C-alpha cells in the first residue's frame, strides 16, 4: 500500500483475528439479549443492556477495520462461530459469561500489546491503549460489581 | 410454551434458517462497505452506503428473533459464514452482487410464505408480507436501478 | 344491502358470533378489575390494568360492528353472559385466567379467517389479520410474560 | 368487611341489581347506534349521539361498582340481556324508546332511594341524589325536548 | 427484467387492464363533475367532490403503474374510452352511477387477487388488500350513504 | 342557454376539440414519465419532469371546460387517444416529440384564435392570447433549449 509505513505483518494478522474475537462478541451478547426475551424467563432489562452491549461490541469490530485500513493493512474476514450457549439459565450465569468473555478479549488486547511493543510500533500502541484498554478494564469492573450484586 | 398456539415446528425451524441468513446478509454488506474504504478504492459513498445496509440488515435479523419468541418458538443461532469474496473488485460488481444476494433472500421468504400458507397459519404470512416483502421488491428495484446507472 | 358484494352468509354470522365474544370478554376485564378494587384485596395496579383491558376489548367489538355494516351485513346481538367467578382469588390467577381467554379468542379468530380464506374474501382476510391477529399474538406473549413472573 | 358500617343487605342486592340496569341501558344505546350507522339508515348524528349515551350509561354502572366496594359489599354480576329490538325503526321511534328507558331507571332509582330512607342510611342517599337524580331528569327532559322536535 | 422475480405474465396483462379502468374511471368522475358546473344544473358541492373523486383515480392509476415497473413488468397503454352520457340527468343518477361503477372496479379488483393466488404471489396480494380492497368498501359504502340520503 | 351570448357553434365545436388534445397531450406525458421509471432506463429527473408536465396539462384540460360552460356551451367528451409509442427509447428523444406536440398544440390554438377573430368574439380571443398563447410560447422555448443541451 501507498500509506503503508511502520506497519509489520503479524501486527496486520493479529488486528484480523481481533476483528473476528470482537464480532463473536457481539454474537454473543445477542444470543443473550434473546434468551431474557422468552416468554419463561421475561426480563426486560437483561435483554435491553445485553442488546446494547451487542450493539457496542460490533462498533469496536468496525473501529478496527477501519484502523486496518488506515495503516495499509488488509482486512480478512472469517467465519463468526456461534456462542457455547443456547439457554444462558439465569441472570447471574449469564454475567459470569460475559465477565469470562471480557477477560478473555482483555487477554487478546493485551497479547496484541505487546506485539506492537516488540515490533516498535507506537502508533498501534497508543490506539490500543486509547480506545481498548481501560474500556475494558471498565466493562470488567461493571460486570465484577453486577455479579457481587446479583450473588 | 404457554404461549404457543398454531405454530408449526417447520415454520420454526425456517424461522431460525432466516434469522442466519439475515445475519449473513448484514456481513456480506460489511465487507463490501470496507473494501470500499481502502486507499486504492477510496469512494466513499459506496462505503457509506454498504454501511448502511448492514446495519439495516442487522434490524431484519432481531425483528425475525423478536417474532420466535412472540409465537414461542425457540431460538437456536449458527456461525455466520465468512462473505465470498475479499475483493469486491468494483461498484458494478459489488451492485451486482449485492442484486444476486437480495434475490436470493427474496427467494427465501418466499419459500418461508408458502410454508406457512400450507400449514395455515395467517399471522405468519402477515408478518412476512408486512414486514419483508415489500421491502425486498422496493429494495431489488432500487439495486436494479444503480446497476443499470453504473453500467 | 345495496353495498353487499362477495360476502357470504357464513361470514356475516361467524362476524356477529366474534362481536358477541368480545363484549363477553370486556365483560370479564371489568369483573376482574373491580374484584382487586375490594379492600381486602386492595391492589390497585392490577384494577387499573384489567379496566384499560375491559376498554380496549369495548373498542374492538365496536370495530367488528362497524365492519359488519360497511360490508352489508346486519349485525344481531344477543346476551352477554356472566364471568365464570365472582372471585379471582390472586392476580396470578386472574392472569392465568386472562391468558387462557385471549387464547379462546385467539382460536375463533383463527377458524373466522379460515371461513374468509375458505370463502374467498380477500377483504375480509386483510380486515382480520391487520386488524386482530398480530394484537392476539401481543397479547398473548405479554399475559405469558405476566404469569412469569408472578410465578 | 372491615370497613362495612351502616350498610344493609337488601342496600347491596339492590346496588347490584342497578348495576346490571346501567350495564342493559348502554347495551341499548350501543344496538341504537349502530343502527343509525347502517347504509340504508344513514344518519350520522344520531349514531355518534346513541355512542356517547352507550359510554355514558357504562361509566354509570362503573360508578356504582365503586360505591359498591367503597361500602363493603361485594358485588355479583348477572347476564347483560339482549335489547328489545335489533331495528330500531326511525329516529323518532329511537329516542321515545330511549325516552320510555330513561324514565325506567329513573322509577328504579327512587325505589333506591326509598329503600335507602327506609334503612336509614343517609350516605346512600345523598350518592344517589347528588350523583344520578338530577342527571335522569335532565336526560329526561332532553330526550322529551328532541321527541318534540322530531314529531 | 433484471429485477423480475415470481411475478406472471398473466398478472402483467391483469395489472396493465386495471391501469386502464382506473383510468377510465377518473374520466368519468371529471365528466359528472363538470355536468354539475353547468348553469342550468348549478350544484357546486356536487362537482367539487366528483371532481376530487376524479384526481383520486387518477393517483390510484399512477400508483398501478409505479407497481408494474417495481416488479419487471412493462406497461402498455389503450385508449381510454368516453363515458357512457354526457347529461348525468341528477345528483341521485349520478351517484348512482357512481355506485355502479366502484363495484364494478371492485370486482375487477377481487378477480385479480383471485389471479395472483392461483399463481401464488403474495406480494402482488398483499399489495392489492393494503391499497385497493379496503379504500374500495370504504368508497361504496359512503356512496350507498350517499344514496340513501339523496332518495 | 340563458347566459349564452355571441358564442358561435363552431367555436363550441372547437372548445371541445382542444379539450381533447389537452387531455391527449397529459397521457403522452403520462406515458414519458414511466417510461423513464423503468429500471433499465432509470432516470428519475425525466420521470419527475414528465409527470409535472402531465399533471399541467390536465389542469389545461379543466380550464377549458370551465369556459365552455361559462360561455354557455355544452361539454362533449370523446376518447382519449393512446399515445404513438411505448418505449420512448431515449431523454433526447423523448424531448424531441415533446416539442413536436407542443408545436402541434400551438398550431390548434393558433386555429382557435383565427376563428374566434372570424366570429368576432373578443372574450375568446383573449381567453386564448392570456390563458394559453405565451404559455405553448414559453414551453416551446424551454423545450428547444433542452434539445440542445442534450444533443
Amino acid at each position: 500500500s501507498q500509506v503503508r509505513q511502520n506497519y509489520h505483518q503479524d501486527s496486520e494478522a493479529a488486528i484480523n483475528r481481533q476483528i473476528n474475537l470482537e464480532l463473536y462478541a457481539s454474537y454473543v451478547y445477542l444470543s443473550m439479549s434473546y434468551y431474557f426475551d422468552r416468554d419463561d424467563v421475561a426480563l426486560k432489562n437483561f435483554a435491553k443492556y445485553f442488546l446494547h452491549q451487542s450493539h457496542k461490541e460490533r462498533r469496536h469490530a468496525e473501529k478496527l477495520m477501519k484502523l486496518q485500513n488506515q495503516r495499509g493493512g488488509r482486512i480478512f474476514l472469517q467465519d463468526i462461530k456461534k456462542p457455547d450457549c443456547d439457554d444462558w439459565e439465569s441472570g447471574l450465569n449469564a454475567m459470569e459469561c460475559a465477565l469470562h468473555l471480557e477477560k478473555n478479549v482483555n487477554q487478546s488486547l493485551l497479547e496484541l500489546h505487546k506485539l506492537a511493543t516488540d515490533k516498535n510500533d507506537p502508533h498501534l500502541c497508543d490506539f490500543i491503549e486509547t480506545h481498548y484498554l481501560n474500556k475494558q478494564v471498565k466493562a470488567i469492573k461493571k460486570l465484577g460489581d453486577h455479579v457481587t450484586n446479583l450473588r
